[PDB]
């Protein structure tokens, strides 16, 4: 029985365990995308590194929530990480879709904290996660728009390049 | 149609556009006050610079909210900046009155975020704006009190001096 | 009644107050242009920063004229800053059009100084404003011409990336 | 007969020699003011140094005009430097009055250059003299206004101490 735990509903503990699983699954899709654009036939190394670094940071998010689960006196429960599936534009639109899905799950986590009168968890989600999440979505939204604008071929390669020196 | 926008009510988008207008209008009053105490006949250069620097920072606040409007996938709408109108004490009491008006508008913006279940905007307003706003009000309240205490003439000039080397 | 005022006609004082209003209004349009290209869907961050910094420097022009109004012993009068309205080519042509109307207003101010036998104000406008104005117009004219040359899509994005690191 | 002289009217040469005389005379009054506030009984050393350095810079203005007379191929003609005459407020108002008569003489010199189609001399007066003159008048006007505000006694002494470390 936890020594630290206080004002920490089992709903909140459970929502954090679910969000941990979301971050792992998104980290896995980003590793898939890295694995794709790193192909010899694709050779978009800018997108490969951006997706590779995006995968480290989703896993760092999972670590932060494990660390937060234990700070609060909850217990971490791990679930299966499901396998994931112009290509550049499609991948960015996929990445945008995933950040918004992560955002949507984080808002639900926030709602669980609101409804359980857990204000430190609510401020944790809104300070350490919700603020980066909207910055990430806008950044990826701009990537989507820039890939639409450069068009296929030379412009995609140029935008990849670019990512690689950034 | 916005790629980024998510859980961002048109009320919230509209409140940010209104707050942008409040910051511009307050920035304009501070430039008026700077323009006044910079007069040859007034020569209160400490208050002129303090009001001049206060004008840059209100405009920086407007920029932050434009930047935030676009981060959230909203669209910036700009409205007219209306013309503004012991002198030292009166100007500080005017400045205090304006910080409290800005504060009151920011709380309404916060309420719009509360009512629309937009927690990142609420934490943005309370973290990036509401905390400086109460620090600014207290600082200006102390200026008001110090100008009351020094009295007219020599004490006003001394307090201006003071501001100038601060 | 001003202690400093000497050979400073009410026409000149009035012309400076109008040019103050012009610089604020141009500063406001540049902030509008900043707010537009900073959109998630537009994502031309090079133009957003160029318009944002152009906005900063028009406001600094307004401050210099306030500072000059008070140096000359005149009195600053502030008027309302009215709200402003390929997108990249169109915005640069709008910006070229604003620099030229700013220039045209500056020459009228210069004429007012010529007619009121105010050689210091005439040399101020010539030295501190008319020389930058003519350099700014050429720079923006060059940007117009480069955006026509690069064409839509990939070339616009490339030119924008140039601005962003320039 | 001058090797350099070109488009340099005898009116312009004569106007420079008169302005040389004006700067020497203003330099002399400032040395008088220095000599007064340096008295043991007056002991306002901040005003004494400010008037002493003001005297140095009026003499440097005379040297620049000699240097300019010779640059233009004219011939310097020197005339007698006539002897000069709350004390602090009164002396600053006297100093404001001298900067403005110096300004008025400079504009007449500028007019002489305008009428003799001497644009280099006109731009010299505008650029090297009329711009500092207008800044000096404002500065001294501000000192007048601050000495009115601080009042007699302790405030005058305080303002003087400010000058001494400024
Ligand atoms: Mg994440
Ligand atoms: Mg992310
Ligand atoms: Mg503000
Ligand atoms: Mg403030
Ligand atoms: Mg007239
Ligand atoms: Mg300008
Ligand atoms: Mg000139
Ligand atoms: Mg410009
Ligand atoms: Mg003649
Ligand atoms: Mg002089
Ligand atoms: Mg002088």
């Amino acid at each position: 029985v936890s020594l630290a735990r206080q004002n920490y509903a089992d709903d909140s503990e459970s929502a954090i365990n679910e969000q941990i699983n979301v971050e792992y699954n998104v980290s896995y899709v980003y590793h898939a995308l890295f694995a794709y654009f790193d192909r010899d036939n694709i050779a978009l190394k800018g997108l490969a590194k951006f997706f590779k670094e995006s995968s480290e940071e989703e896993r760092e998010h999972a670590e932060q929530l494990i660390k937060y689960q234990n700070i609060r006196g909850g217990r971490v429960v791990l679930h299966p990480i499901t396998s994931p599936p112009g290509d550049a534009l499609y991948a960015m639109e996929l990445a945008l879709s995933l950040e918004k899905l992560t955002n949507e799950k984080l808002l639900h986590v926030h709602s669980v904290a609101d409804r359980n009168n857990d204000p430190q968890l609510a401020d944790f989600i809104e300070s350490e996660f919700l603020y980066e999440q909207v910055k990430s979505i806008k950044k990826i939204a701009e990537y989507v728009a820039q890939l639409r604008l450069v068009g296929k071929g030379h412009g995609v390669w140029h935008f990849d390049q670019k990512l690689l020196h950034d």
